[PDB]
């Protein structure tokens, strides 16, 4: 079939739902793709140039708010912008470990420059601004390998045991979304406070 | 070699700085205690169940901040408890992969347990308790896990140029710190509110 990048990228997402990401390699890819191994090797060197490649497209067609709205507080887009994340993350079978193990490539410079500056245009150190946004980054990532890694395992006392039916209630969508807002508030006093002892 | 439980573990956890987790097998672990696989498995099922005794032990072994001290605060618990958490997964390679892939078993059950008990103690719902304590662990186990993460695929605009020397000046602790704090202050924000809008 065809071999461009967006093809080639299509069936490795593909594979990644049938197979997960430990589960995932070179000949099963040319196997979807009916071509031989050889052939797949011009295209895609081997396992990790494809994941580097599925992180960054996992994030370019589901990431969608990559951006601050125009008139956006830093609050309200580090909110939209951690449940994007998450979403995304969260589509295909081992999303969040297809994206740990990269940096930002190329075409994520960008976007993330763009976001680094506003967090400073908003009061942030870069430091900071940095800070904020990796806690961000980690605490959503580590929420979601929480999820995906439980459900891939799978294939008390009394507290625990009704933690453990509170923390099956949904996804661990509840959890995330009210520990991202103690994330959020925790920055917005550090913010303010400024050399205040705090 | 000897193959009870404690030397099998020792020496897998011996493995794992070796290998990293993908890389760990229990072929190889036979060959490390110069036994033939067969002997191996009388004593050890499959990878998962390696997997699941290693994470059981690398907390028993290095988290030594599982329960607080008499008078603590949980301010201070939390905080404890996430650094203990972050050190013993930095301890072996792939630490928190490890990890992830695993429920408490019967024996963290009851210091799991106590914690959540304490939280609830000092004015926490189970469930505020329970996200809390979650919070924590995710955001912990998302930050070392970009750390070893980061560490194992390596084997600009200026912000970002900048950001990722800044997010090279140690190992991460500083970010990790920080971001605790946040958290911390966040959920003190939200016990404090009762009722209020907050
Ligand atoms: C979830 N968001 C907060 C960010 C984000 O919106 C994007 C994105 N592509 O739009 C990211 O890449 C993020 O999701 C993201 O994963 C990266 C992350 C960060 C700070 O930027 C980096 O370039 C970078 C890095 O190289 C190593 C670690 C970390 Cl935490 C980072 C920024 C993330
Ligand atoms: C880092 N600490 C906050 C906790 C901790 O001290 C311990 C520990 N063994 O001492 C944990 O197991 C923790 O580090 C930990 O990883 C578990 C975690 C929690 C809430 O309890 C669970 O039993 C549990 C679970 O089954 C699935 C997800 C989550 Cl987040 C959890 C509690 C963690
Ligand atoms: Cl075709
Ligand atoms: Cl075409
Ligand atoms: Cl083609
Ligand atoms: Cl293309
Ligand atoms: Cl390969
Ligand atoms: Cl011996
Ligand atoms: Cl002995
Ligand atoms: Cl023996
Ligand atoms: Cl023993
Ligand atoms: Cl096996």
């Amino acid at each position: 079939s065809r071999l461009n990048r967006e093809s080639v990228i299509d069936a490795a997402l593909e594979l990644l739902n049938e197979t997960g990401i430990d589960g995932l390699t070179t000949r099963k890819l040319a196997q979807k793709l009916g071509i031989e191994q050889p052939t797949l090797y011009w295209h895609v060197k081997n396992k990790r140039a494809l994941l580097d490649a599925l992180a960054v497209e996992i994030l370019a067609r589901h990431h969608d708010y990559s951006l601050p709205a125009a008139g956006e507080s830093w609050q309200s887009f580090l909110r939209n912008n951690a449940m994007s994340f998450r979403r995304a993350l969260l589509r295909y079978r081992d999303g969040a470990k297809v994206a740990l193990g990269t940096r930002p490539d190329e075409k994520q410079y960008d976007t993330v420059e763009t976001q680094l500056r506003f967090m400073t245009e908003n009061g942030f150190s870069l430091r900071d601004g940095l800070y904020a946004i990796s806690a961000v980054s980690h605490f959503t990532l580590g929420a979601v390998l929480e999820q995906q890694e439980h459900t891939a395992a799978l294939t008390l006392p009394p507290l625990l045991r009704e933690a453990l039916q509170i923390m099956d209630s949904d996804d661990g969508e509840q959890a995330f979304l009210h520990g991202l807002e103690s994330l959020i508030r925790g920055f917005e006093v550090q913010l303010t406070a400024l050399l205040q002892i705090v």
